């Protein structure tokens, strides 16, 4: 049952921002460890004297990298007169953010038909304002409203690239990296009690709760045509293993972005390029599964790939869920930065065709029983 | 005349220390960057709750990075019962330090034959404490002085690896990179006045002057067997184009170290590897000089290097000068991070053959002049 009761007109997945110490050095890593291109910047270059802007793109995927300069740069400047190309950037927010949480994600951008309505209509039901309205060039608005924890759902409006104010890079620096990731498919906040964080996110858009002893309790949020989808976990607490959800808290600093699952549309050669490039710059996997993990995989997916494409999951470590509806590949990254806080998923979805429908497969969670068993089953 | 006034006896170079919002991804683009191996870690895996520390080697060359984590993981703690590996951080000096300069060098660590009395006798002779002497297992002693800015001087002594507390990366995470970087040469200071930086270093050390309109008034400190070398740089305000050192000192805010000097033992190698991931995760270089220039390195360095040694230089960008002693190779990278602040140059020294004494081709100041005039007369 899909009530498609979104409060305002959703489009899609927009961009994920993320706050860092040092906007050059994690895109950098970022572009070589995912295969994104540089795609813009609006930086000292630019003639953006508040804060460093990195843009990289995959397909329909957008990460951009933002930190701030000195503020004695800008000390002449008022929010007026600024040269920020992002109008809700603050020096002092900025550095708070990034002392109390280490690199993470400050915003989740989602494409609307109009920034102004959706932010009026999101406070109006709920929704705690963070920046106001603000129409770019006479060409673009973005708003943003309190998510969860120090995270913004951002939302952006086009009349008719990237930002008015950032420009696209030249050639020369923009080498043609791909590994095959396409878009991002969804976005996961970790909070201490699920049930409030629920009822004010799907109070504010009209996002309903989407079809679905591990650490944790989830639920997901999803857009009428639901492919704007965010699942939200809490812990459970008095386990024998510690949650990774309480763990987060802890490191985090409290709630915030959990994990990012982009899609990709090869999974088999994203994982082959990333997994080359892990110990040279690139990301690290989490550990793979015993083989008895995949011996077991032929009774369970045996009638949507074939054995060869399932060696290929055992060589890669890559994990397979299944709904009703389709078939998940899925693998978790380690832990981005320094902290145990916020990792990337590598996902591609078979079935559930019409275009596919989205979070055909489900997110996985058959995979923490199925790990768990294929674990003890290969030990003894 | 070199009147080996050293009043401690002073080793090598040692280490360099950066101050990071995230050591993880500094520490992953500096190594395919550069070429350099992940080493040693001090982090959470291996009990430390206060700082993440990784360290990258490449020949005779260390470089840690450092960041703070959460001090709620460390709040029940108290310098006596430190979990840190590096008793001088403090999470409070490491979080202003990067709000003010951004990514950076904190520390140019030598090694010395006793730590506790080169603090001693620094500080008796000027030098401003920083962090006090410190003996790490009975095995390592630790100390810092002030240098310029908030940069330390760090001395280091062993009685008999990196520190106590660290442990060797395995090697599955550690690839043996290498493009040929062996040790650092020399590490370059900007300040606002090179006179009472000159006497306050030179008071406490007994270093000694190295025998030697474009910005910058330079002279450079050594040690007894001119194997450190500190050179410092001031600007020169009211030329027509504005001066690199007030730059820095403009976005940097205020005083700190410019450029690292790595020797490479074979720079062609070097810059070919370097070149090749600039635009993929790598560092970027600044712009090559004219072809004027290269034709001009025949009257110049035709005694030391064939025609095809000269063009193999033209193709990678790299400059050439010579003093009385030696002859210089040497070329610059751009900025490290977000600000125009630290860059790093790569170097290899010809002559001056006994080993190879220090300094042995100076630094490369002509070579502002003969840019220049390379530069002009290209245009005409
Ligand atoms: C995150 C995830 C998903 C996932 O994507 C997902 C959502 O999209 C929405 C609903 C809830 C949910 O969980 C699916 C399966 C997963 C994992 C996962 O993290 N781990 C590793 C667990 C060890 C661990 C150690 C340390 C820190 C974190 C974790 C798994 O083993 N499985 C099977
Ligand atoms: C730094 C250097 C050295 C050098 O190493 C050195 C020392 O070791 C010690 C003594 C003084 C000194 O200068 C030598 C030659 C150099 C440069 C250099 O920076 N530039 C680029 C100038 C444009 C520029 C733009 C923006 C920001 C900075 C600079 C050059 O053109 N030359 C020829
Ligand atoms: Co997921
Ligand atoms: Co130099």
């Amino acid at each position: 049952k899909n009530p498609k009761s979104d409060k305002f007109k959703v489009k899609r997945f927009h961009h994920i921002e993320f706050w860092c110490g040092d906007a050059t050095n994690v895109a950098r890593r970022f572009s070589w460890g995912l295969g994104m291109r540089f795609s813009a910047k609006s930086d000292l270059s630019t003639g953006n004297m508040v804060h460093a802007s990195y843009l990289l793109t995959s397909g329909d995927l957008r990460f951009l990298f933002t930190a701030p300069y000195s503020p004695s740069l800008s000390a002449g400047e008022i929010k007026p007169t600024t040269t920020a190309s992002i109008p809700s950037f603050d020096h002092g927010s900025c550095r708070s953010f990034f002392s109390s949480h280490g690199l993470g994600v400050r915003a989740v951008a989602i494409e609307v038909e109009d920034a102004e309505s959706a932010f009026s209509i999101s406070v109006a039901n709920g929704a705690i304002p963070s920046s106001p309205p603000i129409v770019l060039n006479e060409a673009v608005t973005i708003a943003e409203v309190k998510l969860y924890g120090d995270v913004v759902l951002r939302y952006v409006s086009y009349k008719a690239e990237f930002l008015p104010g950032f420009e696209r890079v030249e050639d020369a620096s923009s080498f043609p990296l791909d590994y095959g990731i396409r878009r991002l498919d969804h976005a996961v906040g970790n909070v201490p009690e699920l049930g409030p964080a629920l009822t004010y996110v799907a109070g504010f858009t009209g996002f309903h709760q989407f079809a679905e002893e591990s650490g944790l309790n989830s639920a997901v949020l999803a857009s009428n045509d639901e492919m704007v989808l965010l699942p939200i976990n809490e812990p459970v607490h008095g386990t024998k293993r510690k949650s990774q959800i309480q763990t987060y808290l802890e490191h985090n600093e409290g709630a915030g972005l959990q994990h990012l699952a982009l899609m990709s549309e090869d999974i088999f050669r994203t994982l082959r390029e990333m997994r080359k490039r892990s110990s040279i710059g690139g990301f690290d996997f989490m550990p793979s599964p015993p083989p008895t993990y995949y011996q077991n995989l032929k009774k369970r997916v045996g009638d949507v790939l074939s054995d060869d494409q399932i060696k290929e999951c055992e060589e890669l470590g890559i994990l397979v869920d299944r709904d009703d509806q389709g078939t998940l590949l899925q693998i978790f990254t380690k832990p981005l930065g320094d902290r145990p806080t916020i990792f990337i998923e590598i996902i591609q979805r078979v079935g559930c065709m019409m275009y596919q429908s989205g979070g055909c497969g489900g997110f996985g969670k058959g995979n923490f029983s199925e790990l768990f068993k294929s674990i003890e089953e290969y030990e003894k």
